[PDB]
């Protein structure tokens, strides 16, 4: 009547009978240790830098225990609830006999985050002098509360490794001479062994490792703000924005979707010239058109006004700054904080022929426009040259997010006074020391060559992950994410439960671009984020 | 010397002779056995209507782990502070002979939540068929990381069931075609027992299950802006309400108590006319009177205008709109956008009959009344019946709640930048697929005839336990809260770590009001509340 | 086939497999026992002071038999309805070797009610000295009528003690000398067991015990005739109230729901002046609005003059009384014992501002205002703002309620000539030697500046339960109820068959209104009810 789990009549198959020997004898091949080729030897879970700078005491590495660490275990805790079990370590610098320097690590029971100084030496530790050449092999025990710890669970017994000896060279001179590179091998404990499984596909209660977040390459990157990849990095006091934004609770900051597609709205023929904005024919949010710009006018003026920029140009960069020359008339470009786009054009009523697309998000009054950095059904904008009639509707809207209009040096967005609010205005006050950044992007201009920049609040990808799965993350409490260049250059970045993005240094520019970058886990917010540059 | 709690000189009843096998007969009276009759029998719990239009894979009971299932047992609890063991299920359907198809058994681990997917079938589960007369009981093991369960543990074990094959029927067709109901009673496992017993009146560490919010019944709802039952829902993508609005954590960016009584404020008599900023006599917010209304005007007016119009009465309902026509006019009035409400006048030293009361928040510089969004102890105007110029001062008393100025069809609530915030503005983006409600009340005007309605952000019985209670919720797992109407209609409402309620369809409609709610725990956020609703 | 409530085909958990031995452990986290612990150890119940001031034989412990008594087993018997068995008493004091003294112990079997006489000693009896140490614990039996005690059977054993012998003090002298308190604590006996298992909702066909009336706070009481909350008590020897009242039958001489909500009533617009007589909108009981306040004028007045005197304003406190000399006056001012309340006005047709709001009940021919005592749908006077000839018809809409016309020290309710009766006259006299009481509340004013009071006949908190709820009680017992100041004052109130307040004292003073209260069960009126209260 019913159906155990698993049984029912069974009968093998036509001539089938899976007779051992073939299988089991066909072993043979291999010469296997057991059903865990997995506790046998180990991978690289990560490489830290060690250079001639830090001094005696800055932790070079702090992570946790966790699956998180040896990969395959990793590429197996996709399939279950909960781990239990010590994972044996394995590392060792790659330095010059000509060096000089020894390090220790230290295992750092659950329930505590360690201090970058030398007191915080005295604990069973292991050292390891630049000259060591064969590896140190060390264990990771599983000190736990409970009885076992499923997937997330943060207060693991953590490892790390601390300067014991600062590093020299004897051979000065110039700046952040060098250093060596360290690694950390993993391998399963022989005592680890995961526990009951999970159902494919299943979210977990209690969020998920947050670490996967980000490219771990640079090139992909991109923003949010403007589908341009990442061009630099940059750092304010503060940091405000929410169009292409996202968070931790997947809250709407903005008003459009994760990525990126062509501004498609339908409109009324104002009978006029620069006819009515407002439509919005493809969006989920009443009105507000998914699509539009975090940035409007400042100085309220007319949609009138062909040919204004600066002078004649072709004296292009002439240092400007105003103050005070006479030629150039340097900004005013008659209609500036624009937005171009391709646009299709209209139809319906016939007869016409593209161009347009010069927008931006004010209010329409006949021949005048006025901002305002509240966003509501009518206040879209466009431009025109579709010569009235009898008046039609339904347009052959669509238009594409492409130039700006030659301002100055502002890189766009950057002031609050800017920042088309929909509602509510997420911005980002320092944490502990470290101080938010923002992601620096490029944006075509419309009357010059090539120019102006734009700050982004969060790269696309992250945006984009940031609202589909859930990452369970304590509120004080950010996301270490290690981006490196080439040069040896290397900082960190802590996710903000609101989705921004921290540092704790105080300036940055001139790097390799070609990046990289990783995660180690998630750290307080008080704590700083170490570094290297200069 | 000293004595443990049972130990001390026994005396023996005094005709209690006697004191003694009496309850013999007794007992016969109720052939009553072991006195835990209930760790026995099975008690009903939840019955669903399986339809043969319902999809392969389609989850039917979220149900988990904790006394909170059986009544009995939940009951008890009530008693102690730990509990642990399993829990047996027992429950069937009643199919027919002709009828055929599946249903799915799985014992879903602590910290995962089944999604409505198919995939959860690729676990090990247990196959049930329509036919099965015979009513199935397994138990719910209970898996723990502890030693003894926590009351609030919302976190453990689960169970859930999952149409594996659809149902079929040999006479399929038109409409709703079929489809039987499938029952679930419930017994407490034998290893099921409990353990801490907490003294009465203690008080418990951490916080009670929030299933308890909402009362079970339409009936005495209410709004918490405006002491109306609600009569509807409001499907919107932001919500935003400070006053009278409580967090999770008993904290609330309001500035009144969670209750609708008179408010009573002093003002000074201006001695010329009509004055305004009075500051309050007794409330837990400094300045601000608590029970002081919620929005303000929209718009720089003045105080005057008699029976100001708004043109046409008796031309009711040719209403509604922009004005509808050019004699025909929509709204000016003068004090338009005004809270109407009797009042009390003090008297001071003379004069009396109480007379007017129209009050909202905004600075009185002069006879304007510019409007400011801001709340402090200098924006609370009214008007009155001050007169005689001896500067007699100090006047009224108080006023209560009637009305409002009929500003066309404006549900009161519905933009920012008319509700008034105290320094923050609490809110909520649609968090998941989840879209954020209101609460559809009513609420009286004057010079029209009767009509017009407004919003409202939590049901007040709710804010009243928020402020009066503390709970534990996950700032990702909303409070599952089941609505049914008179008909089939039902959906699940959530609550917002904050405090908002939440939906997970993109509209509902018009459903008999003889509503009635229930409480089932909580769901990860980043899931849609499924409904029988439309 | 069929099956029994635990019968069914059994399946045991999935991965439950490991369904077993896992409380093992869990069990020595507790180290707990039997699952009926609470059965074994002693409960605190209550304790007394004994002074060395108190008079030969005076009760000291009026306890009955009945689960009511044990906290847990009180809480317990919620599930079931039967209970049957004897309950163990341990109390002790805690003598000094120096004092001398002896308590008394009697075992009062059913159907009888101790009396505070010495002849109650005259039965066999149980001695009781002050040194002894040692605590003693004897039992109640239960002896009884019927096989098991239906959960309400208040009339049951009982136990009592007495002081046999005054408490004695080597040093005399002043003052209340001395006096050690005595506690008594509470364990089921072991024959004590219960029976009958009721099922989660079903309605008993009898009734709750009445001691669940007054909320155990004096903080939210509030009287019944007026929304405010009660700040004194009226020592007198009738007592009269039908508005708002209601029986122990659930029945009510009222006319209006125990709440407190505005008043909507639609009045024809009389073309002439002011009205009155207008029929209500929504209320359970034909014309008569439910909430529409209690007196009437106790004078043939009439509708007029503007801010009519009673003179002297600034001339504060230099009144009262029979308006204390010539010049200076206490009554008059025409709309005199009038009901102030804000008011919504309709609006018809049209013309706006509320405005007014005077009421009170009686007969309205032509411009006068004579006062019916009877009330019929045909006496609801008003005051308003009618205006414009064309006869613009059924004006307003709500009011309110918030003060009353200056009477002098009339505290509202003090005579049968102004309370209105429906047809009935709910009353109440000094039944036994005990009196009865009201609940001086406080009704704001308005021509004066704010003062003067009125009565209140049940505490609100109790009208609404009376109204909800079903009960037994015998007409010649009442409803013992313990009131506790913040000194040490303490004092009983009863409860009439019909619903009223009772005292044991001749005259109740001042104390400290940090006020909380009790129940204790049920006595005879024909006894008083003690209070260590003056």
């Amino acid at each position: 009547s019913i159906t155990t789990p698993e049984q029912g009549t069974t009968v093998g198959g036509v001539i089938a009978e899976p007779s051992v020997q073939m299988s089991a004898a066909a072993d043979m091949a291999t010469g296997k240790s057991v059903d865990s080729e997995w506790e046998a030897f180990f991978s690289f879970h990560t490489s830290v830098n060690w250079s001639t700078s830090e001094t005696q005491g800055k932790i070079l590495f702090k992570q946790s225990l966790g699956p998180l660490l040896n990969p395959y275990l990793t590429h197996l805790a996709k399939l279950y609830v909960a781990w239990s079990g010590s994972i044996e370590v394995r590392f060792s610098i790659s330095g010059s006999g000509v060096f000089g320097g020894k390090l220790a690590a230290i295992v750092v029971p659950p329930g505590i985050e360690p201090i970058q100084s030398t007191s915080m030496l005295q604990y069973p530790h292991v050292l390891f002098d630049a000259r060591q050449v064969e590896p140190v092999i060390f264990t990771i025990p599983d000190l736990r509360s409970t009885l076992y710890h499923l997937m997330s669970d943060t207060d693991t017994t953590s490892l790390v490794i601390m300067i014991y000896n600062d590093l020299i060279n004897p051979y000065a001179n110039d700046s952040n001479s060098s250093g060596c590179i360290v690694t950390v091998e993993t391998k399963p404990g022989p005592d680890f062994k995961f526990h009951l499984l999970k159902p494919p596909g299943s979210m977990l209660t209690h969020g998920s490792v947050p670490c996967d977040l980000i490219p771990k390459s640079s090139s992909l990157w991109i923003g949010n703000r403007f589908w341009s990849d990442i061009t630099d990095f940059v750092i304010r006091p503060f940091v405000f924005q929410a169009n292409r934004h996202f968070d931790f609770n997947q809250e709407t900051a903005g008003w459009s979707t994760p990525r990126f597609r062509p501004i498609t709205v339908t409109i009324s023929q104002k009978e006029g010239e620069m006819l009515g904005i407002g439509v919005a024919t493809d969006y989920i949010v009443p009105g507000i058109p998914d699509g539009w710009p975090d940035t409007t006018i400042p100085n309220e003026l007319i949609p009138a006004g062909d040919y204004a920029i600066t002078n004649q140009s072709g004296n292009d960069i002439q240092t400007k700054e105003e103050y005070e020359s006479a030629m150039i008339i340097s900004n005013n470009t008659n209609f500036k904080s624009m937005y171009i786009c391709g646009s299709l054009q209209r139809a319906w009523g016939n007869k016409k022929v593209s161009n347009t697309a010069f927008i931006t998000t004010a209010t329409v009054k006949e021949n005048k426009l006025i901002p305002s950095n509240t966003i509501d059904q009518t206040k879209i904008a466009i431009f025109q040259d579709n010569h009235v009639n009898r008046d039609v509707q339904t347009s052959d809207d669509t238009l594409a997010l492409l130039g700006y209009t030659g301002i100055g040096e502002e890189a766009i967005g950057a002031d609050r006074e800017k920042v088309v609010r929909i509602g509510v205005l997420p911005e980002a006050g320092a944490r502990g020391g470290n101080h938010p950044i923002f992601y620096r992007n490029s944006m075509k201009l419309g009357y010059v060559i090539k120019s102006i920049d734009v700050f982004n609040s969060q790269i696309l990808h992250t945006s984009r992950q940031l609202s589909l799965n859930n990452y369970l993350l304590s509120p004080d409490s950010f996301a270490v994410y290690r981006i490196i260049d080439s040069n040896g250059s290397w900082f960190d970045i802590g996710i903000d439960s609101d989705g921004f993005s921290f540092v704790g240094v105080s300036s940055i520019g001139k790097l390799e671009f070609p990046l990289t970058a990783s995660y180690m886990g998630n750290q307080l917010a008080k704590i700083r984020l170490a570094s290297n540059i200069r």
